[PDB]
């Protein structure tokens, strides 16, 4: 069916986007320790790095709106609609964390540690509350593949 | 001369290199922390990260050899021999951490955590290593540019 | 999770490794050609490209070898140990392979001939091995997945 079609490829996108999760949360690590040790070069590498993972993120976040939506189109079903509903709020949050991480590179690159800090610490704030609307996604998503 | 040009080409390798190798420290870091807390399938992706930027910094050491075996053809003397042999083992010392690498990671996909553990901690231990190469080659190089 | 998508995935897998291995066995066909011509250049990019797709393999080898182990965890029968341990020796034998390859190759860019040729003639004999293994795995895997 082409609900299954889709479900597959939603399978797909959230299996990508927790390793790319990971990928950004071990750049931010990186950059931290970074950050306390004082290595400048390396920590704008590790900003450089995570921008990217990040940006990955933020299109697989919008790919899943996408996919959620046309499921609903074809499969009308309550967890859909339950999913789309966390996948927007999901994607707001990841372009925030985005817009946050731009914050941080612009400080490092200014040298504004004031600045850079703050912005960091939200950063690593609006992870918490992606990661716990990713584990909210995950977990509806498991309850859609049950039906 | 052509030795200025791959002396060059030399500086362009090993720049990339490094920022491959600082991509490499955080997997292998976020592993590390990954297999403390018990997070098994996140150390899983963090080794196939490490696994991944491992075999790109093995095929930059391969070209590293390669551009000094060149250097070395262009001189007269023995100039670019103490390079070249710094590179050699440079090489040697990456292509033993993929070997003990591949160990971990099999290690850890077949559930046999004394055997990852040892294997990883060597890893780690050819890394501290292989930065010692690295940047005496670095120092190397400088001396062989004419500023 | 899900045995079904758990085979699914693994004939995915071995299907993206056959044409791999297709792809290491032409590079590594060319590199000999290259090698008995006195065509080092060529024998250099040959080998480069063997590297690249030998570290493909191993992925796929340990992919491989994760989706087994689940699926030993969610239906531990004779059977699935038994898959379980052929591609447990696949990935023995691969990642072997690649310890023998990284020697021809660091062999080759040192300008030892004797080294790089008694390592390439292991490096094929553990490919004819490791062919004989992804060939049992797959009859293994059309028992268990009962057409
Ligand atoms: C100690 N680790 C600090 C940290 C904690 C969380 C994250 C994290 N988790 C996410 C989940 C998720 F679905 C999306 C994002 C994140 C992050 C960094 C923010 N950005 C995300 O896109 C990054 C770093
Ligand atoms: C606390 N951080 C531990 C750690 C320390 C060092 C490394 C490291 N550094 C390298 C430099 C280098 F030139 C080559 C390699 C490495 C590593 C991991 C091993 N592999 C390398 O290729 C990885 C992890
Ligand atoms: C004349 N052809 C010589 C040749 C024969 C076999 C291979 C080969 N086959 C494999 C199967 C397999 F499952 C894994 C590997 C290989 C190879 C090169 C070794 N490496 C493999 O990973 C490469 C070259």
């Amino acid at each position: 069916s082409d609900a299954q079609e889709i479900l597959s490829r939603l399978n797909s996108v959230l299996e990508a986007a927790w390793k790319t999760i990971l990928n950004l949360a071990s750049a931010t690590d990186a950059a931290e320790k970074a950050y306390k040790e004082g290595r400048e070069e390396d920590l704008a590498t590790y900003l450089d790095q995570a921008a990217s993972y990040q940006s990955q993120v933020d299109q697989y976040a919008v790919e899943t709106v996408r996919l959620l939506a046309e499921l609903k189109k074809v499969f009308p079903d309550e967890e859909a609609d339950r999913a789309l509903q966390i996948a927007e709020k999901l994607l707001k949050t990841v372009q925030e964390a985005s817009k946050t991480l731009d914050t941080a590179v612009a400080a490092a690159a200014n040298g504004d540690e004031e600045t850079f800090a703050k912005a960091f610490n939200q950063f690593v704030s609006l992870g918490n509350q992606a990661d716990t609307l990713f584990t909210q996604l995950q977990r509806t998503l498991t309850n859609l593949n049950k039906k």
